[PDB]
């Protein structure tokens, strides 16, 4: 829109959830929404410091890391550290998955240059979380505080990041659902408006276009989106979340699906069995209501098709979604995921918006 | 052999996971070993305080918890607690985890009077952990240090715990591979005879006749068997756990399998899609061999089943046992897990051993 990124955004590159055990995290979630184990950094890479496993699905990764005994690598200094991801620190690790619980600590971007990146963040207000490291002289990482104890984490290039060791052979099962990038990062915040004003401020992003007001932050060509919701009192969902989580921090990740038929297919078999489950489908009125409102854009048969597998459908002009969520990640009653497919605006980022329509709609 | 328990003890009861996240972990492992999900303790049951999730196969029960924010339970005090397992404690809980990591916190045993066999225990020089307590007139639930962070918990009755509430309809999804009961717990300590004397001395357990020192400790009739390994320095395996885990505690738990050709076929199906992942097998060599030294208990043909699914196999007098072992059940190489299947005795308690004769056979 005003395209006033104030540093080159290329795209999301990963996300990072902070675990007290990072291999039971990520078995599951590979299990649960077929993601591919693609690459490790661990005590068998020679990583003292931290456990640190990839999962791959389409451009879509996801990071699981859990800290080790502190005594494996107390005879270590920053200048000689064995961790792979130099930002890692054990105290802010526990300290982090101790109060929030399983959650996500960084929301990755591609950058052109991770090291300009940081610099104008910073000269532009963003409050530094870990300075630009040159990682084997080949890539760049630095972090800047998102919300909460969400950082947004730089990454540029001169697969992951060094350090890291790819999954070879059996140990690297060729699990996929159809899941092929990240579409969105929602994070919950006590007051929308000075975070609004903290992000855009840093990096230039623009403004996008019950109990809850949000707003959408995008960059140039509208593909990283960063959107943010408050609560709103007199019992707000976004409040409720705020208490459990111990504060702000990322409330959903939207997972785009090439097939979201076939990949809530995948996703539903494995519910019950290590997978996740999903929220209750929306009543059959629901699906009747459907039809006189998206009957240009699919059949009766698809339709049927979203009925059976629960998934909800909302259209803006351009273009047309499906979506559907997950019932909360882990214990407690904060992250969750979405699946989105977007039909339309032939594809330009947000097409056929984001479901607001169906807070209405569901409740009808 | 002796029978000198001071009080009367039953059989296992329970293994209780302290986690960071319980739903994760807890589906992770109900998928890789295909446990029932059968019972629940949570925000939805109204415990403001933890998350605790059941998971059950045959008389197997593995109990997942995990710490809510206090802020949730903070008007609380003991007396109006809303936790449905009293001896739970956030800062243990927590602290526990920041030290080992995921893993065993109690061994449960079900006794015919948990309050006599705590103050029996404790005359007898147990260190207290938790006093009796009687849950809904019900049942009576206690504590008392078995070794490291790991305590012994003792239930009486007079299904699960009061508090929790049964899974329902498609919430419990119906998957069992053939494990049936705990067999054995192992912890590991630094020293074998201070542990061995505090273990014997209050429960009154009796013994049940490289780089370690075992010995095994069992009930009057053999079926609660808690065994104990040091390491003998001079790299054990033993000592690397110690270092790893930050302490002594629970090593390896075997499970009981009906059918362990059966346990392990949909084990190792799962093994890369979100299971749990096996040891290297034993060369042909292994098998060669195995033809030789229990060619009159397993047919050739049936000595080709343990091949293929990488079965080690062992006997003693009396009997015979099949063994296999994972690899470790999370981030840190501690605990894992042994699916195990006995032939003989008949079943007494420790039938086959418990492979020793393994550790020569496979080095050769
Ligand atoms: C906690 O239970 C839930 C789960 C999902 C929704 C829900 C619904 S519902 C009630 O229909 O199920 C519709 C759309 C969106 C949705 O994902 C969203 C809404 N606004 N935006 C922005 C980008 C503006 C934050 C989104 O990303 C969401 C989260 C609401 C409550
Ligand atoms: C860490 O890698 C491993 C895994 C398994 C074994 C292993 C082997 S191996 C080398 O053959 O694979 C054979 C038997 C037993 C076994 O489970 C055991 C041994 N003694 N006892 C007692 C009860 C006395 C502690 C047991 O419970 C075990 C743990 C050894 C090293
Ligand atoms: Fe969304
Ligand atoms: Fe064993």
């Amino acid at each position: 829109n005003p395209k006033s990124d104030k540093f080159k955004v290329k795209r999301f590159h990963h996300i990072e959830f902070w675990c007290g055990d990072a291999t039971n995290v990520a078995r599951r979630f590979s299990w649960g929404l077929g993601m591919r184990f693609s690459a490790k950094s661990d005590l068998s890479t020679g990583n003292m410091v931290h456990a640190s496993y990839l999962l791959t699905s389409g451009d879509l990764r996801f990071l699981f890391t859990a800290p080790y005994s502190p005594s494996l690598s107390a005879g270590e200094i920053k200048p000689t550290t064995t961790a792979s991801i130099p930002s890692f620190d054990h105290g802010s690790c526990r300290s982090f998955f101790s109060s929030h619980g399983l959650g996500v600590r960084a929301v990755a971007i591609e950058v052109e240059d991770a090291e300009s990146a940081f610099s104008i963040s910073v000269a532009n207000g963003a409050i530094p979380s870990s300075p630009p490291i040159v990682l084997n002289e080949a890539v760049t990482i630095a972090e800047v505080k998102l919300y909460g104890d969400v950082v947004l984490r730089y990454v540029s290039y001169k697969e992951f990041l060094p350090g890291f060791e790819r999954v070879e052979d059996a140990s690297s099962f060729p699990l996929d659902y159809g899941i092929r990038r990240l579409d969105h990062a929602v994070g919950n915040v006590p007051e929308l408006g000075p975070a609004l004003t903290y992000v855009a401020g840093f990096t230039g992003f623009h403004q996008f276009a019950s109990g809850l007001n949000s707003a959408v932050l995008a960059s140039n060509d509208e593909m990283v989106l960063l959107p943010i919701n408050e609560p709103v009192h007199g019992k707000s969902q976004i409040q409720t979340y705020l208490e459990h989580n111990e504060g702000a921090g990322l409330q959903h990740l939207a997972l785009m699906s090439e097939d979201i038929f076939r990949t809530l297919r995948e996703m539903r078999k494995r519910s019950s069995i290590g997978g996740f489950d999903f929220m209750p489908s929306p009543p059959p009125t629901y699906y009747q209501n459907l039809k006189k409102r998206v009957g240009d854009v699919l059949s009766d048969d698809q339709i049927k098709e979203c009925e059976e597998l629960g998934i909800l459908v909302d259209r803006d002009d351009q273009g047309t979604l499906l979506q559907i969520f997950t019932k909360p990640l882990g214990d407690r009653p904060t992250i969750f995921i979405e699946i989105i497919q977007r039909v339309g605006c032939m594809q330009s980022g947000g097409c056929g918006g984001f479901g607001k329509g169906n807070f209405s709609e569901l409740f009808k």
